[PDB]
């Protein structure tokens, strides 16, 4: 089978603004038979008052609540239009917002019934001046998070504590069961002279605790290839060492392109197949 569990649309303010239809036609050309549209869920307006760092990381993060009816209408149209070629699932990439579980639970209880798939992703941590982005830019990550936690490794461990909290969280019946790109702390790796070759024993132990809990919860992992195409990353989320531990625990992986346009569709698919073997 050939499944992409992680794609975005014209409803993503920071994407290419390519039409989802052109992305779906490209997925069919590359022989995908299953395809999840998991657009960024709208952020809590309370959360957005409590941020620092580049405002664009927050203003551009996701669509507004008022776009949701238009999002569901468009995606449901595309799902039916291409049903004979491609099984399309509709849902969200849901932010795990530390301290805003009530907002996320209320959102999932309201809109969860309109969805068929989901990814729960950590994109924001407490940092200098308030909540800060993990994935906006190397310089913003340095100033907001790395310097705040005391260094690249301290940032890794704060990030993994957030991931662990996302797995433990009670977000009700409609909580996604697929955890998004669980090594996103490596997106700007090379800016700090870091790579996946030298994870400390403490980082490794934190990954083992996270994988044991994923297995106990019967969750699965986003095998996310976007990192291969980020100029300061060069790695899958997660890397091979983590993939091997997860596979030994029989945690399922779903390939995720994290596509924000047509050119992203299918990217790193061969690397997914090989990295699993
Ligand atoms: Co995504
Ligand atoms: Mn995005
Ligand atoms: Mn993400």
């Amino acid at each position: 089978m050939k499944r992409d569990g992680h794609t975005h649309t014209e409803f993503c303010p920071h994407g290419t603004h390519d039409d989802v239809e052109e992305m779906v036609l490209k997925a069919i050309e590359l022989d995908f038979d299953e395809y999840s549209i998991v657009e960024h869920a709208p952020l809590s307006s309370e959360f957005m008052k409590n941020t620092a760092g580049d405002k664009e990381a927050v203003t551009t993060a996701s669509m507004a609540m008022s776009d949701l009816p238009y999002y569901f209408k468009k995606m449901n149209h595309i799902k039916k239009k291409y049903a004979s070629d491609l099984l399309i699932h509709i849902g969200f990439e849901v932010d795990y917002l530390i301290g805003y579980e009530d907002f996320t639970r209320d959102f999932l209880n309201e809109y969860g019934p309109q969805t068929d798939d989901g990814v729960l992703s950590l994109h924001f941590l407490e940092g200098q001046g308030g909540f800060r982005s993990i994935d906006f830019s190397a310089e913003d990550y340095n100033e907001g998070i790395v310097q705040f936690y005391g260094g690249f490794e301290q940032a890794q461990l704060a990030y993994l504590e957030g991931v662990k909290q996302s797995i433990e969280a009670d977000l009700g019946l409609f909580k996604p069961r697929r955890m998004g790109h669980i090594s996103l702390c490596q997106k700007f790796q090379q800016f700090f002279g870091e790579d996946t070759s030298d994870f400390s024993e403490e980082v490794m132990e934190k990954f083992r605790v996270i994988l044991a809990l994923v297995k106990k919860r019967d969750y699965e992992l986003d095998f996310n290839t976007a990192g291969l195409f980020k100029p300061l990353c060069g790695e899958t989320y997660p890397p091979k060492k983590i993939v091997t531990l997860a596979s030994e625990l029989q945690i399922p992986f779903v390939y995720g392109s994290d596509s924000h346009g047509v050119q992203d569709i299918g990217r790193g698919y061969s690397t997914y197949c090989q990295k699993l073997e």
